[PDB]
C-alpha cells in the first residue's frame, strides 16, 4: 500500500520491561501500532474511498494492480486511538474495547520497537514472556487474544516496494490460519474476487490468504483460555493460493502449509473445568486481574537447541499458581507443550497430528529462533463463533467424548450479531509486559 497524506501516524506509547534477574528490569520505550486492515483506505490524490463497508470500490480497483497504484492507506491519529478504535494506555498498561461507536468491531495491534520504525522481533528461545491481563469483561463468544507470528519487522517493507508504509502502517499481517481476510498482502491490495463476509459489514476475503508461523500465548475469555504452537512449512510470511493457504471451505484444512489446529494446551478441554474460571473458588480466577508466565525450553538449556517445552504458571495476587494438567485415564499428566503431549492428546482426541506434519516444537522453534512480532487483539469469530475455544465442538458432539468440550459455554453462544450487542463494551487489558531469561520476569 501506497501512504496517504491525510492523518499523521501517531502509535500509542507502551513501556514494557526486559529483565536480567528477579526484580532488576529496565524499560524499553516501545509502542502499539493498529494493523492496516482497520485503517481508511482513500485515493492517493483525494479523499475517495477505495473500500466501503466490505467492498472495494471496482473503478478503482478492477485489479489489484490498479488498485495499488489509485489508492493508499492513512495514519491513526492520538485522537483517535481511543475514539474511534477504542485503543488506550495507561502507564505500562494497554487496552483494548472491543466495540467503538463509525463503528468499529475488534482490533488487532503490534508491538513496535523504540524506533517507532519497526516491530519489535522477540527471539523466544530459551527465554520468558511474562504479562498482567484482564479478561473479566469478556464472556462467551469473545477473544481477547496476545499472540506471536512470523511477520517481517517492516512488515515486507523491504520485499514488496509497493508496500511503503511497512511497520509504521501495520502492514504484512499473516498467521497460520493463512487468511484471506487481509486486505494488504506482499505490498498489493488482495481486491481480486473479493467477497463479503455475510453478517459482517467491515469484512471480506479476497483470493491470496497469508501464511505464517503463530505462536498463541493467549486465547481467552473469562469461560476458557488456551495457549497454542502453530508451526509451518515454511514459517516465514508467505502468500498463498489454491491448496496451500489450506482453506477450511474447499476440505483443504490439513492440506496446506500450516498447522491450523495447533498443538493446543487449554485447561478445560484438556478436563480439568475448576482450575480457571469467572469465581473465587476457581483456582485463577478470572473475575480479577493475574499474571501470565510463559517459558520456552530448549533441548540444552541454550538459545542454540531446539525448541522442546512450553511452559506455563500464573501469579495472582501474589500467589504462584502452577499449570493444570491433562487429566484423562491413561493419559501422562501433562501440564506443558511438547511433542509427545501434542502425539498422546491429538490420539486421544482423534485430531490428525498436523503439528507433528509441519515439524512439530522443533519447526515453531525456528520460527521462535528468527524472532517474531507481538500481537494483541480483541474479536469475536464469524466463522466458528468461538465455539473451538469455549464450548462443545464440534457443537453436536458428545461433550463427555475427550476433546469436545472446551468450555461452559451454550453452542448457541457466539453469535456476531449477538455479542457485538451484548459485549459492546468488554474491554481487554494488556500490560507489565516482561521479558528476560528463565526465571527472571517475577
Amino acid at each position: 500500500q501506497n501512504v496517504g497524506t491525510q492523518a499523521a501516524e501517531e502509535p500509542l506509547n507502551l513501556p514494557i520491561s526486559v529483565c536480567t534477574a528477579p526484580g532488576n528490569c529496565q524499560t524499553e520505550a516501545d509502542a502499539v501500532v493498529l494493523d492496516s486492515n482497520w485503517r481508511w483506505a482513500h485515493t492517493t490524490t483525494g479523499y475517495t474511498n477505495c473500500y466501503t463497508g466490505n467492498l472495494w470500490d471496482t473503478t478503482l480497483c478492477p485489479t489489484p494492480e490498479t488498485c495499488t497504484t489509485n489508492c493508499a492507506i492513512d495514519g491513526v491519529p492520538l485522537a483517535d486511538w481511543s475514539g474511534t478504535y477504542g485503543g488506550s494506555v495507561t502507564g505500562n498498561k494497554f487496552n483494548l474495547k472491543f466495540v467503538t461507536v463509525s463503528t468499529n468491531i475488534g482490533a488487532r495491534t503490534f508491538l513496535l520497537d523504540s524506533t517507532k520504525t519497526r516491530y519489535r522481533m522477540f527471539q523466544l528461545l530459551n527465554r520468558e514472556f511474562t504479562y498482567d491481563v484482564d479478561v473479566s469483561s469478556l464472556d462467551c463468544g469473545l477473544n481477547g487474544a496476545l499472540y506471536f507470528v512470523s511477520m517481517d519487522a517492516d512488515g515486507g517493507a523491504a520485499k514488496y516496494p509497493t508496500n511503503k508504509g511497512g511497520a509504521k502502517y501495520g502492514t504484512g499481517y499473516c498467521d497460520a490460519q493463512c487468511p484471506h481476510d487481509v486486505k494488504w498482502i506482499n505490498g498489493l491490495a488482495n481486491s481480486k474476487d473479493w467477497t463479503p463476509i455475510p453478517g459482517d459489514a467491515n469484512s471480506g476475503k479476497g483470493y491470496y490468504g497469508n501464511c505464517c508461523a503463530e505462536l498463541d500465548i493467549w486465547e481467552a475469555n473469562k469461560q476458557s483460555q488456551a495457549f497454542t504452537t502453530h508451526p509451518c512449512t515454511p514459517n516465514d510470511q508467505t502468500r498463498c493460493e489454491g491448496v496451500v493457504c489450506g482453506d477450511n471451505d474447499s476440505g483443504d484444512r490439513y492440506n496446506g502449509m500450516c498447522d491450523k489446529d495447533g498443538c493446543d494446551f487449554a485447561s478445560y478441554r484438556m478436563n480439568d473445568h475448576t482450575f480457571y474460571g469467572p469465581g473465587s473458588t476457581f483456582k485463577l480466577d478470572s473475575t480479577k486481574p493475574f499474571t501470565v508466565v510463559s517459558q520456552f525450553i530448549t533441548t540444552d538449556g541454550t538459545d542454540n537447541g531446539d525448541f522442546k517445552e512450553f511452559r506455563r504458571f500464573y501469579v495472582q495476587n501474589g500467589v504462584r499458581i502452577e499449570n493444570s494438567k491433562v487429566n484423562f485415564p491413561g493419559i501422562t499428566a501433562y501440564d506443558s507443550i511438547t511433542d509427545e503431549m501434542c502425539a498422546a492428546t491429538k490420539g486421544l482426541f482423534g485430531d490428525l497430528d498436523d503439528h507433528k506434519n509441519k515439524g512439530g516444537m522443533k519447526q515453531m522453534g525456528e520460527a521462535m529462533r528468527k524472532g517474531m512480532a507481538l500481537v494483541m487483539s480483541i474479536w469475536d469469530d464469524h466463522d466458528v463463533n468461538m465455539l473451538w475455544l469455549d464450548s462443545n465442538y464440534p457443537p453436536t458432539g458428545n461433550p463427555s467424548t475427550p476433546g469436545v468440550a472446551r468450555g461452559p459455554c451454550p453452542t448457541t453462544s457466539g453469535v456476531p450479531s449477538e455479542v457485538e450487542v451484548t459485549q459492546a463494551n468488554a474491554v481487554v487489558s494488556f500490560g507489565n509486559i516482561k521479558f528476560g531469561p528463565i526465571g527472571s520476569t517475577v
